[PDB]
C-alpha cells in the first residue's frame, strides 16, 4: 500500500478488476508547480517531502479551453477534462498488478488533444485494466498544454518553447529512477499515445535527451510529421507577439512580454489563444512544438530523413476515418444529427475551412484528386470525399509516411489500419471508424461485460491488448495462442499492413497508395 520513492513515500488504493486486484497510485507529483515565476519556463526538479503521500484521487487537469460544441453530448464531453484546471497540475498516475510484480514491463501513456487540450484522467485511458489483463504497469502523466505548454520565444529560457514536451520527458525520468520501486523495468519501457499524444512519442525519438529513457514506441493516429503537429518558429513568434497585444503585454524587451504574461491570470491567457492565428481550421494548433534547438535540435523532417533517431521497434497505425470527427466543427452543411449530405458547393466551401491559406490551385487540386466518383449519383459522395480529405491529409498519410521513413534506417515497424465502428459509439454511423474511438479497446474496456459491449468487442479488445503488451515486453506484436493472422513487418517495398476488425483479420499492402502520392510528393509543393 505504502512505496518509498526517491523523493518521498507514497500511499496507493486497491481496486478489484475482473476478480483481481490492481494497485493504483494516482497523482503523483514529479515536478515543482509551474507558478508564478516558473511558468512557461521548463518543469524545475521536485523537492523532498517527509510526509505520505496520498495518491488516491487523480490531480488536476492542465489550464486549456474546454470543447463547449455540444454541451450536454457524450461523444465530445467524453474529452473534456473530468478534474479541477489548475496551473498546479505536474502529476502522473501508476497503475501496478497485484501482487506486486517483479521485473514488470512499463507502458506510459501521452494524451492528446491537438496539444492544447487533454487530461490523463479521462475514464478511456484507465490503465487498471491493463495491468490487471497483461501484469504490465501502466503510467501516464500530466503535462502543459496551449501557451502555457508551448509559448515560445525561441532561445529565451523565460518561455523556450516545448514546456509540456519537458514535462512528458520529466515524468519519463520519474520513471527511470522511480519504478522499480513499484515492481517495474525501467529497462523494459514503451510510450504509447494517440493523436498529439503519438506524435509526441515520435518527438521522443527524435530527441536525444529523451533516449536513454524509454524502449520502444507505439503511435496511434499521429506523428511529427502531420501537418498540425510542428509549429514553425515564424508561426510562432507571431502567435506569441499576438497573445501579447491581445493581453496588453506588448513591450521592447521580449523578456518584459514574458514578465507581464506571468501577471496575467491563467484564464485571460487561454481566452485570446483562439485569436493568435488569423485563420482558424477545426485543427487548429496555435501553441505546439516548435524547433527550440533544446529538445528538438533542427527541423524534424530533416532528422528522419537523415535517419537522426532512437533505432528501435515501432508500432504505428491509424482508424478508418480519421477525418470524419473535424467536418462537424465548422464546414458548411455538416451536423451530427442528420446525415450531412452536402453539395459540391458546399464541398468547395469545406475545402475553404480546412486548407484556407492556401491558394486557388491548392484546393482544386484537391478537388479533383478526390471527386472521381465510382458513381456521379451517389449522394453521399461529397460528404464522404471531404471527411477522406481531411483525413489522409492529417493522420493517415503522414503516419505511413513516418513509418515508410523510420523503416528504411533498418528497425522491424509494424503498422495497423483499426475499421471497427464502437457498438456503443455516440456519434452517427456516417462518421464511421472515428479519431480516438481505438483508444478505448486498447485500454481493454470492452473486457468489462458489465458494460454493454458486444461479445464480438470484447474478443477484438482482448487480442489488441495481447498485441500491444507482447509488442511492448518483447518487440513483436504477436497474438501467439489463438491460431491468430501474423503481423508482418511493414518495409518501404511491400507496405503490408494488419487490419483490425470483428469479423476477419487481414493482411492488406499500400494502403491509401494513391491518395499519399498526391498528399507527400505533390500537395507540399502549392
Ligand atoms: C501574423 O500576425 C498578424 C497580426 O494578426 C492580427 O493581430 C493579432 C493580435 C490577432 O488579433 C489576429 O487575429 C490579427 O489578424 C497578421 O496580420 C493580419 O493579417 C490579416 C489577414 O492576413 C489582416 O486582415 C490583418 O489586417 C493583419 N493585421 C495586421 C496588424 O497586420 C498576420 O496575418 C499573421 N500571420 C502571418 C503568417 O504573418
Ligand atoms: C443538416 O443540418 C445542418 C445544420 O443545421 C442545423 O442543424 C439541423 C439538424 C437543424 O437543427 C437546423 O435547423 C440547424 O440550423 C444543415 O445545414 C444548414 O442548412 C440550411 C439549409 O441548407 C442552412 O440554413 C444553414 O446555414 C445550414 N447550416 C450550416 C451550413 O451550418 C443541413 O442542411 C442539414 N442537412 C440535411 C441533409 O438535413
Ligand atoms: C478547446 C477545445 C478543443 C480545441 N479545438 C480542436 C483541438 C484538437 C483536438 N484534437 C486535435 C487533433 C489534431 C489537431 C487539433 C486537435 C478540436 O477539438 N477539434 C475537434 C477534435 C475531435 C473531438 C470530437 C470527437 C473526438 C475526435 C477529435
Ligand atoms: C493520508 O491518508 C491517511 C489514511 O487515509 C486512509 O485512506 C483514505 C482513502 C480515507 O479512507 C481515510 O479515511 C483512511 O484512513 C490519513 O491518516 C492521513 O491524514 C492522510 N494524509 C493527509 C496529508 O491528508
Ligand atoms: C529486470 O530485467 C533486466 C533486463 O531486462 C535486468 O537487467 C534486471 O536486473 C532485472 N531486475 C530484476 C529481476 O529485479
Ligand atoms: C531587458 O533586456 C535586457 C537585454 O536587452 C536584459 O538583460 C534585461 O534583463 C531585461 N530586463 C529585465 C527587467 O529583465
Ligand atoms: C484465446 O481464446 C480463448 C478461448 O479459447 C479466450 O478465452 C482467450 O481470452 C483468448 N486469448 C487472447 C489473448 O485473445
Amino acid at each position: 500500500i505504502i512505496i518509498a520513492t526517491k523523493n518521498g513515500k507514497v500511499r496507493g488504493m486497491q481496486l478489484t478488476v475482473f476478480g483481481g486486484t490492481v494497485t493504483a497510485f494516482l497523482g503523483i507529483p514529479y515536478a515543482q508547480p509551474p507558478l508564478g515565476r516558473l511558468r512557461f519556463k521548463k518543469p524545475q526538479s521536485l523537492t523532498k517531502w517527509s510526509d505520505i503521500w496520498n495518491a488516491t484521487k487523480y490531480a488536476n487537469s492542465c489550464c486549456q479551453n474546454i470543447d463547449q460544441s455540444f454541451p450536454g453530448f457524450h461523444g465530445s464531453e467524453m474529452w473534456n477534462p473530468n478534474t479541477d484546471l489548475s496551473e498546479d497540475c505536474l502529476y502522473l498516475n501508476v497503475w501496478i498488478p497485484a501482487p506486486k510484480p517483479k521485473n514488470a514491463t512499463v507502458l506510459i501513456w501521452i494524451y492528446g488533444g491537438g496539444f492544447q487540450t487533454g487530461t490523463s484522467s479521462l475514464h478511456v485511458y484507465d490503465g487498471k485494466f491493463l495491468a490487471r489483463v497483461e501484469r504490465v504497469i501502466v503510467v501516464s502523466m500530466n503535462y502543459r498544454v496551449g501557451a502555457l505548454g508551448f509559448l515560445a520565444l525561441p532561445g529565451n529560457p523565460e518561455a523556450p518553447g516545448n514546456m509540456g514536451l519537458f514535462d512528458q520527458q520529466l515524468a519519463l525520468q520519474w520513471v527511470q529512477k522511480n519504478i522499480a520501486a513499484f515492481g517495474g523495468n525501467p529497462k523494459s519501457v514503451t510510450l504509447f499515445g494517440e493523436s498529439a499524444g503519438a506524435a509526441s512519442v515520435s518527438l521522443h525519438l527524435l530527441s536525444p535527451g529523451s533516449h536513454s529513457l524509454f524502449t520502444r514506441a507505439i503511435l496511434q493516429s499521429g506523428s511529427f510529421n502531420a501537418p498540425w503537429a510542428v509549429t514553425s518558429l515564424y508561426e510562432a513568434r507571431n502567435r506569441t507577439l499576438n497573445l501579447a497585444k491581445l493581453t496588453g503585454c506588448s513591450r521592447e524587451n521580449e523578456t518584459e512580454i514574458i514578465k507581464c504574461l506571468r501577471n496575467k491570470d491563467p484564464q485571460e491567457i487561454l481566452l485570446n489563444e483562439a485569436f493568435v492565428v488569423p485563420y482558424g481550421t477545426p485543427l487548429s494548433v496555435n501553441f505546439g512544438p516548435t524547433v527550440d534547438g533544446d529538445f528538438l535540435t533542427d527541423m524534424p523532417d530533416i532528422l528522419l530523413e537523415l535517419g537522426q533517431f532512437k533505432k528501435t521497434q515501432i508500432l504505428v497505425g491509424v482508424n478508418k476515418d480519421e477525418g470524419t470527427a473535424f467536418l462537424v466543427y465548422g464546414a458548411p452543411g455538416f451536423s451530427k444529427d442528420n446525415n450531412s449530405i452536402i453539395t459540391r458547393k458546399e464541398f468547395q466551401e469545406g475545402l475553404k475551412i480546412f486548407f484556407p491559406g492556401v491558394s486557388e490551385f491548392g484546393k482544386e487540386s484537391i478537388l479533383f484528386h478526390y471527386t472521381d466518383w465510382v458513381d456521379d449519383q451517389r449522394p453521399e459522395n461529397y460528404r464522404e470525399a471531404l471527411g477522406d480529405v481531411v483525413g489522409d491529409y492529417n493522420f493517415i498519410c503522414p503516419a505511413l509516411e513516418f513509418t515508410k521513413k523510420f523503416s528504411e534506417w533498418g528497425n522491424n515497424a509494424f503498422f495497423y489500419y483499426f475499421e471497427h465502428r464502437s457498438s456503443k459509439l455516440p456519434w452517427p454511423e456516417w462518421m464511421g471508424v472515428m479519431h480516438g474511438y481505438e483508444i478505448e479497446f486498447v485500454f481493454g474496456l470492452p473486457l468489462e461485460r458489465r458494460d454493454q459491449y458486444t461479445k464480438a468487442e470484447e474478443i477484438l479488445s482482448r487480442s489488441i491488448v495481447k498485441r500491444w503488451a507482447n509488442f511492448a515486453k518483447y518487440g513483436n506484436p504477436q497474438e501467439t495462442q489463438n491460431q491468430s493472422t501474423s503481423w508482418p513487418v511493414f518495409k518501404s517495398t511491400e507496405q503490408k499492413y494488419l487490419t483490425l476488425n470483428t469479423e476477419s483479420t487481414r493482411i492488406m499492402t499500400k494502403l491509401r497508395a494513391q491518395q499519399c502520392r498526391f498528399w507527400t510528393s505533390f500537395f507540399p509543393k502549392v
